[PDB]
Order: C-alpha cells, then sequence, then structure tokens
C-alpha cells in the first residue's frame, strides 16, 4: 500500500532502490493532505497491481522528518516528489485522480 518513510529509513528504501518512488510529503494538520489520503491510498493499490511494486507510493510526515524536509526544500504541503535511481527528485505536476497518478506511474514504469 503506502509506505511510511522517515529520516532514518529513506536513503536505503528510496535512494538505493531499483524501483521508482512517488512520495507525498505532508503535514498532519493540513486539510488538503487529509483529503488526499484516501485517493493516495487508492492510487497506491492500483499502482501496486499494475507494476507489482516496480513503482511504489510512499509518504513522509515532513514535520517530524526535518532532515528530509530540509534536503528536498519542502516549503509547502502536500508536495509530491518522484524519485528515480541516481537522480534528484522531480515534482509531480498532475491531479489527485487515480487516473492522473496511475498515468504518471505507468510512464515511470515504462522507462525504468
Amino acid at each position: 500500500d503506502v509506505i511510511e518513510l522517515t529520516d532514518d529509513s529513506f536513503d536505503k528504501n528510496v535512494l538505493d532502490s531499483e524501483d521508482v518512488w512517488m512520495v507525498e510529503f505532508y503535514a498532519p494538520w493540513c486539510g488538503h493532505c487529509k483529503n488526499l489520503e484516501p485517493e493516495w491510498a487508492a492510487a497506491a493499490s492500483e499502482v501496486k497491481e499494475q507494476t507489482k511494486g516496480k513503482v511504489k507510493l510512499a509518504a513522509v510526515d515532513a514535520t517530524v522528518n526535518q532532515v528530509l524536509a530540509s534536503r528536498y526544500g519542502i516549503r509547502g504541503f502536500p508536495t509530491i516528489k518522484i524519485f528515480q535511481k541516481g537522480e534528484s527528485p522531480v515534482d509531480y505536476d498532475g491531479g489527485r485522480t487515480r487516473s492522473d497518478i496511475v498515468s504518471r506511474a505507468l510512464d515511470l514504469f515504462s522507462d525504468n
């Protein structure tokens, strides 16, 4: 489903991975993040089904993982960043529909 990542777990999970990671950085009081939670989970199920985990969806609570928040310049919420092997992350620029997120995921899968 959605993997919860932390300052301590991020680099081995994500940076050292052969898989692509789409990571939502959120704050726990942020209503837009709360609204997105169920759609993020739904997208994560479909992506898992389509890619068998070659693309993973994850989340980071930026407020308690401040090394990551600083590293990736998180200045607002929610912020979704896409990580591919050996690259700096890029920002996701689509909507929260399942089709939008799954489209980006399959694009990533095709080329990874």
